[PDB]
């Protein structure tokens, strides 16, 4: 019951995902390759939420479908809910995707 | 349903709102166009919250009615809610604007 | 309705408030007159919380009963919810007090 | 009532333990005995939460059961809620404990 909140989690890291994916100066530094503003916009997010990890990625997958969702994988000391949101251009194309993970013990 | 929960992000953005615009570091800062104060008392706030994006507003509007409110812009990209308070001096006189803004993909 | 939500932002400055005020690096800082580590351990919480404003007191009242409570002021352009709790020793004696504040437009 | 709300602070404290305690900057600096990479990810989460104290342990106790839970210690000021949670490696060992804080005044 009081695990069954997966929601209480999972709706944190689908907003999360949302925002995070929307901000312009990392839609622009998804663009221009700009691992290093990527690097710094953010590593303070980390310690700020209380997401177990966070990653941004590029439109094939690299590591810096126009619908957001929440991924459950279950294993090994509980289960990673983590949230999932693309990053779109000023015409909605696909140009990379955040995932925002989390953990239930 | 699970989308309909834009009151979820709209309070956020709302009280949000109302809060940055009535910090009296700001306050001064809008009155006398420290844009570097400003600059370095927003920043923050945006890696801080879960907000899309942040804005300072001038009484006519320039970018550094008493009433709050929410703002809901629909298309392309899902839908942006952006909350809106006045900043208000010792006797009320709108001197500013700020405008916290959301996205719902 | 909405704005009947003072709860919202009022449980939020009373929790803040009893944290803020009983976290063992302030109390330090407290009895120590330390208003420089006071500083250094405030001023981050102000751009973190969606606070207005955030005060240490002392026993006195001066501007570095055992009961938390919260506090509501009325006119000019709303009101401020400022959640209150004491800080104390390892005894108990009030040393100071912290103040937690927020407004409702 | 609004002090039975006890859930309202140990629900944060628990989750709060469980990503805190699942980050893999910390699962490493807790293998490697780094205190001072570890004393880099807690400091800033300090100011961030809410949370009275923060703490970080290792497999026996000391101070740099496959299950999370709520602790809750009551005498002088108030009583103390700290969530805690395990750190664990890629196996699923015990090799630290996590315990966030909590106070209600």
């Amino acid at each position: 019951t009081e695990e069954r909140l997966h929601y209480q989690v999972g709706q944190r890291a689908l907003i999360q995902a949302m925002q995070i994916s929307a901000m312009p100066e990392l839609v622009e530094a998804v663009q221009k390759r700009d691992l290093a503003r990527i690097k710094a916009l953010i590593d303070p997010m980390r310690s700020f939420s209380d997401a177990t990890y966070i990653t941004v990625g590029d439109a094939s997958g690299q590591r810096l479908n126009a619908k957001s969702y929440v991924s459950v994988r279950k294993g090994s000391l509980g289960s990673s809910l983590r949230g999932k949101s693309p990053i779109q251009d000023a015409t909605g194309k696909v140009i990379g995707i955040v995932s925002v993970g989390y953990t239930i013990e």
